[PDB]
């Protein structure tokens, strides 16, 4: 316990001897407690154009620790033993053509600086200082402020934490260990628009259903079997790099201190997932890997109710199967974070759920012991909250897209993020929104119409700013004031492995929508009046747009 996070206590503590008590009255039944201190927009451009989704009740809802207080009972022995052979030969594979490598500060500042306010930070030596001076600790057995939370200096450690764990583990990240090409099953790096392209090339190996269960709390159902065995990593690493790495996981993700908040509380478990860290979408990867690979292992009948519980259970059969068909079956899946798809050999894997159970990694809204419903059509699968519809274009090729509730893309774009934007920089984010949509949502007839609306809105010069979203799974082509139709062109055709004919398209004309049946199905408000009035009147909208932002110059996209 104290050994290992007591210095981290005692700063906050002596720090805060302004206002350090403790309330007998905390909330916490699973987390440590130690003590605690006393501490202290809708965008108009995309609203003026969207009149008719002023009332969809989804989008006035985005406008406006209970389960993170859990225990998860420990898995069994044989399942212990069964996760602990999956993940050494996991890690093996992973790193069969790369090495484990330290990152740097340049490489940390180079990402800083294209990516708030820690450019600032980054810019003095004397973050740096500090920097040298956790590692020094971190490398000794400690760390005194390497601490996480749910124009004081306080910031700088929090920063420093994170380019700690950084160096010792951002080589997941930044050398690909979770690309598909190198990981199998994971989509590192591919990009929202190939996702459903993965998933249709998935679709076609032979086999059952296509599964993507969702898991409630992902984060909360880490358990320290599970750190125990990512902590693995360590072993393909040189010694240098072993010794700081070793810190980071015993120090900060097997042991951590946490602040909540008015008043704050500092907390401290040895289980769970961090939730800012920066290893944790490629740990949640590597552990979602392995325990898809251990439900098809029990799916196959390679695993029984009484392995899991068998305290001496022998490792043949698993090596085998791993050495086998280990690759194979890391084929039919896709794996970002706690998002898996899984196309097994049969429909047994529906009712495979001891090991599933047992590892804590219990499926959200619905009883234990169900089965699983699969999908016989890919384009039904959800994956990393989209649908991935499949069109003909005009001129015979196909395209694979995503499609999402419209609601939740014209909820989201009708949201800034922060009070006190001018209306340029409120324009800008908008045109990002639609620009978004163009080169995502284009098959949409009514955000096609509204990004074509917003773009005529804003002068045709500003660049877009601000990130319409932090998914993973964005590349930001749409963060550019280069000609749309020409992004588009590159992105779906150019670029595209899945698109054999690279004869380019002239004209948004040739860029097809979703049938029109799918189009409403999937929210769309084409065929009621109200929709076919904002059309109509769009024009006058646009023009009262124009005339706030000022004399500059627009161009008509309608
Ligand atoms: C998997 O891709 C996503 C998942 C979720 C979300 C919603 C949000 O984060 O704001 C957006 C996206 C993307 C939009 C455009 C390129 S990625
Ligand atoms: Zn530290």
């Amino acid at each position: 316990n104290m050994d290992v996070i007591g210095e981290r206590i005692k700063r906050i503590k002596e720090e805060h001897n302004s206002t350090w008590h403790y309330d007998d009255e905390n909330p916490y039944k699973t987390w440590a407690y130690h003590g605690s201190y006393e501490v202290k927009m809708i965008n108009g451009v995309v609203k003026l154009l969207t009149k008719p989704w002023d009332v969809v009740p989804m989008v006035t809802q985005m406008a406006m620790k209970e389960k993170v207080d859990t225990r998860t009972p420990r898995p069994l022995p044989g399942t212990r033993k069964v996760m602990e052979i999956t993940a050494e030969w996991l890690w093996r594979t992973l790193g069969r053509n790369k090495r484990p490598r330290l990152c740097t500060r340049e490489e940390f500042t180079k990402k800083v600086r294209t990516n708030d306010s820690a450019k600032a930070a980054v810019e003095d030596e004397e973050f740096w200082k500090l920097v040298d001076r956790e590692r020094e600790l971190h490398k000794l057995g400690k760390c005194g402020s390497c601490v996480y939370n749910m124009s004081r200096a306080i910031w700088y450690m929090w920063l420093g934490v994170r380019y700690l764990e950084f160096e010792a583990l951002g080589f997941l990240n930044e050398d690909h260990w979770f690309s598909r090409e190198n990981s199998y099953s994971g989509v590192e790096g591919e990009g929202l628009h190939k996702l459903g392209y993965i998933l249709r090339d998935i679709s076609k190996i032979p086999g059952g259903a296509m599964y993507a269960d969702d898991t409630a709390g992902w984060d909360t159902r880490i358990t320290e079997d599970d750190l125990h065995n990512e902590e693995k990593i360590i072993q393909q690493m040189d010694p240098e790099h072993r010794q700081l790495a070793n810190a980071i996981f015993k120090l900060t993700y097997q042991n951590k201190v946490v602040k909540v908040q008015t008043v704050m509380d500092i907390i401290s478990r040895k289980d769970q997932r961090g939730s800012g860290q920066v290893g944790t979408y490629g740990l949640n990867t590597f552990t979602n890997m392995e325990a898809q690979l251990v439900r098809q292992m029990e799916g196959e009948g390679v695993l029984t109710k009484a392995d899991l519980e068998n305290p001496h259970l022998l490792e043949k059969k698993i090596t085998q199967w791993l050495e086998t068909k280990g690759v194979e079956r890391l084929k039919r899946m896709a794996i970002s974070g706690d998002d898996c798809v899984v196309k097994p050999i049969d429909d047994r894997f529906a009712n495979a759920l001891l090991a599933l159970n047992d590892m804590g990694k219990v499926r959200k809204d619905i009883p234990q012991w169900q089965p699983s419903k699969g999908w016989h059509d890919w384009q039904q699968v959800p994956f990393c909250s989209h649908h991935f519809h499949e069109l003909i274009m005009k001129d015979g090729r196909k395209l694979v897209v995503p499609c999402r509730p419209q609601d939740e893309l014209i909820g989201r774009a009708r949201i800034s993020q922060g009070a006190g934007w001018s209306l340029r920089e409120t324009a800008c984010l908008g045109k990002a929104y639609a620009q978004m949509w163009s080169l995502m949502y284009f098959h949409r007839r009514d955000l096609r119409l509204a990004s074509n609306a917003i773009c005529s809105a804003v002068p045709v010069h500003w660049v877009p700013t601000s990130r319409t979203t932090w998914s993973i799974h964005a590349h930001h082509q749409w963060m550019t004031t280069e000609d749309m139709l020409t992004v588009w062109n590159r992105v779906w055709i150019e670029e595209n492995p899945w698109m054999e004919d690279k004869t380019p398209v002239t004209t948004w004309e040739n860029v097809p929508y979703l049938g029109k049946r799918e189009d409403q199905w999937c929210g769309s408000l084409i065929g009621l009046t109200s929709r076919a009035t904002w059309a109509q009147n769009i024009p006058t909208a646009i023009q009262q747009v124009r005339s706030l932002i000022g004399n500059e110059e627009f161009l008509d996209y309608m």
